[PDB]
């Protein structure tokens, strides 16, 4: 599809068998998810921006379905108010910027 | 143009007679640039960031040329990890996400 920027580019995603809202974010290197449980081990990480840094847990090889497209890769889980789909998964689903 | 996301979508911008590199950030509501002087009136503004709000300077109706596309709008100047072009100006140059 083609997603407008008049509003935040929020789309529905599915992870596990859970459906959520997430932001398609070209400014984010990584995908950041709101606090949730995932199985397996993780690595500690710190990620920052305007304002500073939050502590997150890095899981690898996580499936996120985005508008029917299955992306598999690293996700960072922590105290974000919004699920953020970053370039590591946007590339997989063939997402481009166009103007 | 069409911009893929395997790398950061950093582009050259011309603002206030100066050439800069900035990140095209669909996740950003607003455009935020590193410390620089710009002509005209500005007001202090607080913006929501990681773990809290940050003080920026707000300059309205500023011309900026992105990839050869002209935008005229609000630019915030303050402590950002990188120059980011947010939806306020991305909408003006016709930017959408596609997959
Ligand atoms: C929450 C906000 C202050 C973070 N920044 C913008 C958001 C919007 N797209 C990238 C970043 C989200 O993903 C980054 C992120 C980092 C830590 C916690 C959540 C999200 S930013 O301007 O600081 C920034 C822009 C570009 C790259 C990195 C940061």
């Amino acid at each position: 599809p083609q997603i407008t920027l008049w509003q935040r580019p929020l789309v529905t995603i599915k992870i596990g068998g859970q459906l959520k809202e997430a932001l398609l974010d070209t400014g984010a290197d990584d995908t950041v998810l709101e606090e949730m449980s995932l199985p397996g081990r993780w690595k500690p990480k710190m990620i920052g921006g305007i304002g500073g840094f939050i502590k997150v847990r890095q899981y690898d090889q996580i499936l996120i379905e985005i508008c029917g497209h299955k992306a598999i890769g690293t996700v960072l889980v922590g105290p974000t108010p919004v699920n953020i789909i970053g370039r590591n998964l946007l590339t997989q689903i063939g997402c481009t910027l166009n103007f």
